[PDB]
DNA sequence: CGCTAGTCGACAT
DNA sequence: TCGACTAGCG
């Protein structure tokens, strides 16, 4: 998540409605609807009590798209990424802290304070996501479980032309290179749209509108894969790239103390972390739904060795990757929890 | 002015 | 899964 990116390129956004893609295919970052659908029933999920309200919350969004001729492809998060394990461990640490502190407030009498901690300790399990998959499949809607982060899976579906828009709330999809991203879409279907081609209307970007330079700007500002240098945001990162009259990104990062004229010490591990993060935005493992196989988000280049890309995801057998993508195989237990088969009537 | 970190919000009755 | 918002800092 690039902080403040949406307010940094506002001049490239215009409010639209989902009718502009009537009769087209639009993928969805479905986990955003699960987080909003679980707030209305946070205390129930915190106490382990059975609840299916979030199932109905995600369905009114799906049924709303079906009413406008949209063919949604619900994409769901999968396994944990090694490049995101530091953030995933911290989020799991804060969910456990709010859960323990929320249960402590139940043993006192504070009902409003315990509810606030419950809404911040929401853990969207894969079983909760699989409930929405069953409800969406009962209505004839495609559902795809990403091998890891849904962000990379959404980026491939949009680049490969399978879908023409990505309905989401995260700003990372712009860094992955999505052509059309629809943000802040209410239950009625109204939101903002940011096209990758219209990024030139942002005067504060300069010549940093190409996919490679825009990807470099998001990482230097601070993403979930690599924390930014102390004092480096989107503006200063964009300033380094505008003045970067050099295609080699490694020498430009070392020279960040010169392009900005600041006392910036760059450890060597941060340089290896940038190459680690740039390859994750480029070569993260997605799932090809047509050919049914594990492929990187972008095709491998000649100046990269895929042997050093374990942090971007681990390959498995195409049959195992298919059962995970179909939601039949659980993410953690790796056991068959369902028996859906798309052959016996996206794929 | 730009960046950082904490807070409040997302639901809905 | 995320971001919007502002006070406090350089
Ligand atoms: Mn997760
Ligand atoms: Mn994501
Ligand atoms: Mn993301
Ligand atoms: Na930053």
């Amino acid at each position: 998540g690039i902080q403040g990116l949406l307010q940094f390129i506002k001049e490239a956004s215009e409010p639209i409605h989902v009718r502009k893609y009537k009769g087209q295919v639009v993928a969805v970052d479905t986990y955003c609807w699960l987080h909003k659908g679980a707030i209305a029933c946070a205390e129930k999920l915190a106490k382990g009590e059975p609840t299916d309200r979030y199932v109905g919350f995600c369905m009114k969004f799906v049924n709303m798209l079906l009413s406008h001729g949209i063919k949604p492809i619900l994409v769901f998060d999968g396994c944990t990424l090694p490049s995101k394990k530091e953030v995933e461990r911290s989020r799991r640490e804060r969910r456990q802290a709010n859960l323990l502190k929320g249960k402590q407030l139940l043993r006192e009498g504070k009902v409003s304070e315990a509810r606030e901690c419950f809404t911040r300790s929401i853990n969207i399990t894969h079983a909760m996501a699989h409930k929405v998959i069953k409800a969406a499949r009962s209505q004839g809607v495609d559902c795809l479980v990403a091998p890891y982060e849904a962000d990379a899976q959404l980026a491939y579906l949009n680049k490969a032309g399978i879908v023409q828009a990505i309905i989401t709330e995260d700003s990372d999809l712009l860094a992955f290179g999505c052509k059309k991203v629809i943000l802040k879409m209410d239950q009625f279907g109204n939101g903002l749209e940011i096209d990758q081609a219209r990024l030139g209307m942002c005067r504060q970007l300069g010549d940093v509108f190409t996919e490679e330079k825009f990807r470099y700007m998001c990482i230097l500002s601070g993403c979930d894969y690599l924390s930014s240098l102390r004092g480096i945001g989107l503006a200063k990162a964009c300033k380094v790239l505008r003045l970067a009259n050099n295609p080699d990104i490694v020498k430009v990062i070392k020279k960040i103390g010169h392009y900005l004229k600041m006392n910036i010490t760059v450890p060597e591990d941060y340089i290896n972390g940038f190459i680690r993060a740039n390859n994750t935005f480029l070569y993260q493992l997605v799932f090809d739904p047509i050919k049914r196989k594990l492929i990187p988000l972008n095709a491998y280049e000649d100046d990269v060795d895929p042997e050093t890309l374990s942090y971007a995801g681990q390959y498995v057998d195409d049959s195992i990757a298919l059962q995970i993508a179909l939601g039949n195989k659980d993410i953690n237990t790796f056991e068959q929890i369902d028996d859906y088969n798309p052959d016996t009537a996206l794929y």
